[PDB]
């Protein structure tokens, strides 16, 4: 197939124009993955005076500010009974008009609502990369794309307009489900549409248009604080992104796969007559396509079953889960630092780009274990540091937290490259997959944990440290991948 994507044009006028529209929609990932920390925002809350009859009304914490989750039962002027808040909070709304926090008083006992509804976006994510996994491989990479596009938009849109906490999740589910879907579909679409040798190359747009999209969350969440109008927003293009995809031409590579080489010609040719190489299009018939791809024409239980697999599994699992649960933590709690949410959503963002070339440096000029070791190690450390110093030093702990979230993305690349150097031919994709499946998992325990802030304030973040502190020295199992050819069989992991 490579020859003949070759024969049909070099990466010209055709893969330029479906790439850039392909991965136009994952600028917005970041901006649903990390929606919440903006649309679910946490105002200061204090109660609500009776309205019968604040110094009287609140009691004071030792900041001496008013408590959010209590009320006097009497009026005490100048040890006072405090009754828990019936008639409702009363929300500071200079930095947040309105928040899914404000609207459905997700405060005081009902705090862990916030983050289950975190929990169950990615739950959605998580099962939305199986289902639409099956269903891309058996209606096609592209009307999989068109129906996820359209699933995001009215799950989004549904969203913003949810009359309920429950309705409100339902869609969140629903809207990752489907983004899960475009986040896989645009890879395989673009990669199997795209030469071999400029593979690398499309997998490396994929990751920084999605570190652009951080700084569109922070621009677009500036300019639209109000949560439903905020959701509707970054859910709107996707209904544009639903209605030019019905112009995508489906992957050739699926349709051969399928035994239907009448629309691998026909798309081939397509191309051709776009590429603008129309007389070598005309050349391509089946009599040529039968021939040469003809060559071209595991399970995960192997995956577990052989012991020298399931090693290489396991300690990758690890190392996929820790990355994610610790950066998923890390990136879900901007409020704390005593910065703006805005300013630090965009610092975060533009760490990814130094970071990303700093581990691209470290991963090829020394080894890919050292760079896994050290990318999860500091950044445990980090994370476990900003756990201990004192919130008064705001810079001490945003530059930690900032340190921390660039290796978490360096580990993010580094594990991607390290993973299919160390699998072989056979299993590689199961591998990659079931991977990525264990940072699904990740995300989903990451806001799960972050429920624990209530048993001790920093139970959360010494969790978030620990957690890659141990998965650095599962590294030390895996073995180095620089400079060795990958391998074809079990036996050569084996050798290895
Ligand atoms: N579901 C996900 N699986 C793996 N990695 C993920 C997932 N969602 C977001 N990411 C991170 C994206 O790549 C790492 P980057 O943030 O440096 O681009």
């Amino acid at each position: 197939f490579n020859d003949l994507l070759q024969q049909v044009g070099g990466v010209g006028r055709f893969q330029q124009i479906q790439v850039t529209l392909v991965v136009l929609p994952l600028l917005l990932m970041a901006s649903h993955n990390t929606l919440q920390n903006f649309t679910a925002a946490i105002p200061t809350h204090h109660c609500r005076p009776p309205a019968d009859a604040l110094e009287v009304w609140l009691p004071r914490d030792r900041q001496g500010q008013p408590e959010s989750c209590l009320r006097f039962t009497s009026p005490q002027w100048g040890t006072g009974a405090t009754e828990p808040c019936t008639d409702g909070w009363i929300y500071d709304n200079s930095t947040f008009p309105s928040t899914i926090v404000t609207e459905w008083d997700l405060v005081c006992s009902h705090r862990a609502l916030r983050q289950l509804a975190q929990s169950l976006y990615m739950v959605g994510v998580l099962l939305g990369a199986m289902v639409f996994g099956y269903l891309a491989d058996r209606l096609g990479r592209r009307k999989v794309l068109i129906l996820n596009y359209l699933q995001t938009a009215v799950s989004g849109t549904c969203a913003a307009f949810a009359p309920n906490f429950p309705i409100y999740c339902a869609f969140r589910l629903l809207s990752g489900m489907a983004l899960a879907g475009i986040s896989l579909n645009c890879m395989t679409l673009n990669v199997e549409w795209m030469p071999i040798h400029t593979r690398a190359c499309v997998g490396t747009l994929i990751g920084y248009v999605y570190s652009l999209g951080q700084f569109l969350l922070a621009g677009v969440a500036y300019a639209v604080p109000h949560w439903r109008h905020l959701q509707l927003l970054v859910s709107a293009p996707f209904f544009a992104f639903f209605i030019y995809s019905w112009f995508f031409i489906e992957s050739a590579r699926w349709h051969s796969s399928s035994g239907r080489l009448d629309l691998t010609l026909r798309a081939l040719q397509r191309v051709a007559r776009i590429n603008g190489k129309r007389e070598e299009g005309a050349k391509l018939s089946m009599e040529v396509l039968r021939a040469s791809l003809q060559k071209e024409l595991a399970s995960a239980m192997e995956l577990l079953r052989c012991p020298t697999l399931r090693h290489l599994f396991l300690c990758l699992s690890m190392l996929w889960f820790a990355t994610s649960f610790a950066y998923y933590g890390l990136v879900m709690d901007l409020q704390g630092f005593g910065v703006s949410i805005y300013l630090i959503q965009v610092i975060f963002g533009a760490v990814d780009l130094p970071a990303k070339l700093v581990g691209f440096l470290v991963i090829n000029s020394l080894g890919r274990r050292p760079a896994q070791m050290a990318a999860l190690l500091l950044a445990g450390i980090c994370i476990l540091l900003n756990g201990v110093i004192p919130q008064d030093q705001s810079i001490v702990r945003t530059s930690l937290a900032v340190l921390g979230k660039g290796c978490l993305a360096a580990s993010f690349n580094c594990i991607f490259l390290y993973t299919g150097e160390l699998y072989p031919t056979m299993i590689r994709q199961t591998g990659m997959g079931m991977g990525s499946t264990m940072a699904r998992v990740g995300s989903i325990v990451s806001p799960l944990v972050s429920m624990t802030a209530e048993l001790y304030p920093s139970m959360p973040l010494f969790i978030y440290g620990a957690v890659p502190v141990a998965a650095s020295a599962v590294t030390v199992l895996l073995p180095e991948t620089l400079g060795q050819p990958l391998p074809d069989t079990v036996q050569d992991l084996e050798s290895r």
